[PDB]
């Protein structure tokens, strides 16, 4: 193939995976999973003081051929306990969802995983019990959160 006629999806994409190779946002890295621009992995590392430190967590992370008009496909692949985060790994994020742009980036995207995951969103749950858990009896999903974390992402 002649490069010169490279799609502007995988084009975009090549300019993420540099953005993301010189200033990766703290604590994860993401790239293609082997040769195919398309499809990525990410690894978040628990953010520090988070009831997920010293877990690692997987992603997966599939990009349309017409980005960056919609949202990547971004799912979690270890278990995690959290609010906005379901048992398949989907991740309720609004910007994944209806509030996409294509001025966002896959770092930004990256970057507002690790914000959920140190500040959860109870009132726009994916698991209604782990919201509820998290409003009335905070200490008992906080050591439920450990407890995953030590049990499938370590």
């Amino acid at each position: 193939k002649n490069s010169k006629l490279l799609s502007t999806s995988a084009k975009r994409i090549q300019k993420e995976l540099a953005d993301i190779t010189l200033d990766p946002p703290p604590n994860c890295s993401a790239g293609p999973k082997g040769d195919n621009i398309y499809e990525w992995r990410s690894t978040i590392l628990g953010p520090p003081g988070s009831v997920y430190e010293g877990g690692v967590f997987f992603l997966d992370i599939t990009f349309t051929p017409e980005y960056p008009f919609k949202p990547p496909k971004v799912t979690f692949r270890t278990r995690i306990y959290h609010c906005n985060i379901n048992s398949q790994g989907v991740i309720c994020l609004d910007i994944l969802k209806d509030n996409w742009s294509p001025a966002l980036t896959i770092s930004k995207v990256l970057l507002s995983i690790c914000s959920l995951l140190t500040d959860c969103n109870p009132a726009d749950p994916l698991v209604g019990s782990i919201a509820t858990q998290y409003m009335t009896n905070r200490a008992e999903h906080d050591r439920m959160a450990r407890q995953w974390t030590k049990r499938y992402a370590t």
